[PDB]
């Protein structure tokens, strides 16, 4: 579908059997969620954003359903005021910016 | 323009007679630049991002040309690792997300 930007670009997702809302964020290179549980090993990682850096866990090859589309990718879990779907996963559902 | 997301969605803009590049960022409600000079009065403002808060100057009704389109809006100036064009200006150039 097409989404205008008068309101935050929120989409419902299913990840690790949990349901969450996340922002389709073209300004984010990666995908990050606050408080969700993922299984398996992970690698520590620090991502930078506006306001500073945050230490997160990096989980690879994680299945995630974005607004109905089933894809798999790297997902970060760590402190964030909003769950974000980055470009790493937006390219998988074929999302584009248009004007 | 349609823009895919395999690479950062950068656009060249002109604001206050200065040229710079900025990220089309659907995850940002506001527009912020670091390292630019704007004229007139402004109001202090705390902005929250992924890594914490940043103190910035808020300038209203500032003309800005984004990828050739001339619009006007609120622009923040303060510490940021990347210039960002938020939803407040993307709606003015009719930018939409599609998938
Ligand atoms: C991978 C990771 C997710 C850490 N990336 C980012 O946070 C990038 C960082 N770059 C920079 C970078 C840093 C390090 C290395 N390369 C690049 C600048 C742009 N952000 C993307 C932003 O869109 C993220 C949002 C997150 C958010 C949404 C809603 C509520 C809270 C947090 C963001 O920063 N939003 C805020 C925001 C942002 C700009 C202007 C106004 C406002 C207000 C608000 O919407």
């Amino acid at each position: 579908p097409q989404i205008t930007l008068w309101q935050r670009p929120l989409v419902t997702i299913k990840i690790g059997g949990q349901l969450r809302e996340a922002l389709l964020d073209t300004g984010a290179d990666d995908t990050i969620f606050e408080e969700i549980s993922l299984p398996g090993r992970w690698k520590p990682k620090m991502i930078g954003g506006i306001g500073g850096f945050v230490k997160v866990r990096q989980y690879d090859q994680i299945p995630i359903e974005i607004c109905g589309h089933k894809v798999i990718g790297t997902v970060l879990v760590g402190p964030t005021p909003a769950n974000v779907i980055g470009r790493n996963l937006m390219t998988q559902i074929g999302c584009t910016l248009n004007f």
